[PDB]
């Protein structure tokens, strides 16, 4: 098992297992976080969430008020142990009922010490699906 | 309106299928890097990637070459920048003296500010690859 796919899947893990420390031990300090790539909600300047305490932050809003799955459809290793590929399912349910879904391509990015440099989703608002119950 | 990642994409697939090596590279940016696959392998030697018009050029030619190459998009997967993209591509290789060759891949672009690509990536390996 590459570092790269043992950080990606041990990221899955942490936030199935709600473990906020378990997550943050896997980021580097430099780590950037883009869900999505792009000016979104989950990333409102566009630039990314930077650094340990604000991806901590980003950890604990979004496993708050809501039951927060992420399932791993397929992976795609590449040549280089250190950057992986993967598709994603993420489902939130949320107060009443209410429930996002997404599927996007997830990549990430390990350095030489095995600690996660970048995590970046390709998806946007207009491919979440909204639902009740 | 296609996003100008998604058009530059889109393309550089045209411009495979058409073997139109100038229209390939009017696609690229000067500093561009390719990176298929990331990583050291067959067509990634150094593991950094070929970088520039000029060594892309030859990546194309290398790539064409005796080849009935098809390159058909599975599936797309935009972001929310209209500069970055990322598709499941199947690269089909069907050589003179009917060899077959095939990998299943993730593959990410990226455009600036001219649309122009500056990187374009693929996340698979030769353990991948079937014959
Ligand atoms: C965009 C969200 C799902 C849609 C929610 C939403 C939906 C409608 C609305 O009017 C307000 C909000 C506020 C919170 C919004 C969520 C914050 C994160 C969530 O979506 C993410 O979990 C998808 C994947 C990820 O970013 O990890
Ligand atoms: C199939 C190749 C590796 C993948 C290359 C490739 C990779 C991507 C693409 O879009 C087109 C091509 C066409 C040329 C392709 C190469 C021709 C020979 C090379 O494979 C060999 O180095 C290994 C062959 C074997 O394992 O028997």
């Amino acid at each position: 098992q590459s570092p790269a796919l043992i950080a990606s899947q041990s990221s899955w893990r942490c936030v199935q297992a709600h473990d906020r420390e378990g997550w943050l031990a896997l980021m580097a300090d430099d780590v950037v976080i883009e869900d999505p790539i792009g000016k979104s909600v989950t990333n409102p300047d566009g630039s990314g969430i930077k650094g340990k305490e604000a991806v901590g932050a980003f950890f604990d809003t979004h496993i708050a008020a809501n039951r927060l799955t992420v399932t791993c459809e397929e992976t795609f290793p590449s040549s280089s142990p250190d950057e992986i590929a993967h598709i994603l399912v993420l489902h939130s349910e949320f107060d009443g009922g209410f429930t996002s879904e997404v599927r996007g391509v997830f990549t990430y990015r390990v350095n030489k010490a095995g600690l996660i440099t970048n995590m970046r989703g390709y998806w946007n608002l207009d491919m979440m699906t909204f639902g009740n119950q």
